[PDB]
């Protein structure tokens, strides 16, 4: 089991590596597995998706994981 963290901020750059869910955008848990090489549970993903639903234009959600 790994710990996932997120915050409400909107400044996703291309210079570094960061994944953000666009408002109304479904979070791709499959990509995280290949993008982080780790298993992402649907329970964690739905919460991120829910946040995106409440996210307004010009806003982005930060999705990440730890150990």
């Amino acid at each position: 089991m790994t710990t996932f963290t997120s915050i409400v901020t909107t400044n996703p750059d291309f210079g570094g590596f960061e994944f953000y869910v666009e408002a109304g955008q479904q979070f791709d848990d499959s990509a995280y597995e290949e993008a982080y090489g780790v298993s992402v549970p649907s329970a964690v993903v739905e919460e991120m998706n829910a946040k995106a639903a409440q996210l307004k234009d010009g806003e982005w959600l930060n999705v990440s994981h730890e150990a």
